[PDB]
């Protein structure tokens, strides 16, 4: 049985970070979180809530194997070097981290030491219709992929934020952060591990008092074979049913997949839903119900010293992607 | 009452012109082409129409305010160019143009002349939820529009498909070719009329015996305030219930309007299905009985010399948009 322990609590993203862990066997041992009101949160969600006063205790602990980590995003790539020199591999909220310095030193200390350094992106790994799509296309559902679009908005609830979230320096711009889903996808689809930026943009449009926060940005992407779009916002409106209606095409030869991740406008109930448009017809497909392998995957890993739940360089090469198109937008 | 002619039938979208100008009132006059096949058809379809045996005889005649076509591609510049010299309107097919140095000619003769210069952008002005689209963010349904993204597959057939079809040099290119539509409906949205391809990219994916043939497109666009991307295929698979599932979505800074054209998945029937998402809520709404005004609009163009329908600066803008995005392809 691993035991592992959150680390930096300031994303909301922790709390599925942290029980997609316990549903797949592991055991929490304790938290550490300066922030009182955030610690509070975390005690009464984990009953057993063991609150460490100090994240050096937790490190220097030889009993437990894992970090989990959703601290203010420019600080998490520190922390995962300090978790994975005292020999812990290390699980951390989207993005792991923003700027190419500190993705070529987590290379260096990944390196240096064979921890795993693993990034849930939860909207390929947290969405059942996705990892649902993910199994249609490598089965030859829909032929070869030509192109994929990936889409997602995000809901602002500005007064909800913390400060660090308009702060560019700290959060990291809006593709660094919230396009990082679609660039991992972008690579999973196409089962190649390099990609180019043919184009991104990012700009400010709705919230004129908040500048530095990137409110719309979208790239443009390829790997000779496959092509590929993104967009993404802090735009989702108030008569939303969810936080964002998240969408994913997979254009290919035989046929389309449309993924609705979260919403159906005015349609069915709940998300996520599939759509195959193949060589007999068109399909719904409900997603809800199946498993989502990523758990176990990764704490075979753990185990095993292996990659069954997302190829490491993948892993490295969905920031270094988001990156890029961070900096050619700016 | 204007009265009008029909040049060149290559295409079908000519069927729809005319039955968008006879709609609207004008009075179909005869027509040329070369093609006896072609003649036969459309002599059946109308049967009141004069086969007239020169395109020439059709020119010179005083009594036809307007000439119609849908020509092999490249040959609709030349077509286009002396139509407006020798005094007539025009109405043609999308592409207008397969050339730069086609569409600066175009210009420099439609500034000479006055006469009115239309593309008859068919998924737009044909598409009344797109129309309806058009007032909703023009009431300020949704703010100002941050981004638009374009999805357009077509339906290859060919089978259907004449020898033209398949040639670089006639056909313009994917994005010239079909691309065109979702470029126009970029500026109308946008309401700008200067805009940027930021990148673009095509290729053939699927068809290795039409080795000129483009399947797949895409294309990213921007205009300082608006950002825009955009898909095309000729890859709608054969299960399809339609020629193709394009979708169209307009993101604003207080809501989103998604625009189903032609088919809703596996759910609602026909299309043209709109759905908004705003601060109030989401509504599906239904657009099958809203009125298409391109025709009343154009017609009374003509009888003004004014620019309702479309500007003629926009209509161009567009054919340059995909021209520098087909051009820039490569």
């Amino acid at each position: 049985e691993l035991r592992f322990a959150a680390v930096g609590l300031n994303h909301n993203h922790i709390y599925g970070q942290v029980n997609c862990l316990l549903r797949a066997g592991a055991r929490l041992a304790g938290f550490h979180e300066k922030d009182d009101a955030l610690a509070a949160e975390f005690s009464a969600v984990y009953a057993d809530a063991r609150r460490i006063a100090t994240a050096e205790e937790i490190l220097e602990d030889e009993n437990i194997g894992l970090i989990v980590s959703a601290a203010v995003s420019s600080e998490r790539a520190e922390l995962a070097i300090r978790a994975m020199q005292h020999g812990k591999d290390v699980l951390v909220d989207k993005p792991g981290m923003t700027s190419f310095d500190q993705l070529a030193k987590l290379r260096r200390v990944q390196a240096e030491t064979g921890r795993i350094f693993s990034i849930l992106y939860s909207e390929h790994f947290e969405s059942p219709a996705t990892v649902k799509a993910g199994e249609l296309v490598a089965a030859g559902a829909i032929g070869e992929v030509v192109h994929i679009v990936g889409l997602g908005p995000h809901r602002l609830r500005r007064e909800t934020r913390p400060d660090w979230f308009f702060r560019r320096a700290d959060y990291g711009g809006i593709l660094t952060d919230i396009a990082s889903h679609q660039c991992e996808q972008f690579l999973f689809f196409t089962g190649v591990n390099d990609a180019t930026v043919l184009s991104a943009s990012v700009g400010n449009q709705s919230v004129p008092d908040a500048p530095e926060l990137q409110d719309t940005g979208s790239i443009h992407l390829s790997t000779g074979r496959t092509t590929g779009m993104i967009h993404v916002n802090w735009l989702t409106p108030e008569g939303m049913p969810t936080w964002g209606d998240g969408r994913l095409f997979i254009v290919g030869t035989s046929g389309t997949i449309e993924v609705r991740k979260t919403v159906d406008l005015a349609g069915r109930e709940g998300g996520n839903h599939l759509f195959l448009a193949d060589r007999n017809g068109v399909e719904h497909i409900d997603c809800s119900r199946v498993d989502l392998p990523f758990g176990r995957q990764f704490l075979a890993d753990i185990r095993d010293r292996t990659e069954t739940a997302m190829p490491q360089e993948r892993c490295f090469k969905a920031m270094e992607l988001a990156l890029q198109a961070q900096a050619i937008a700016e």
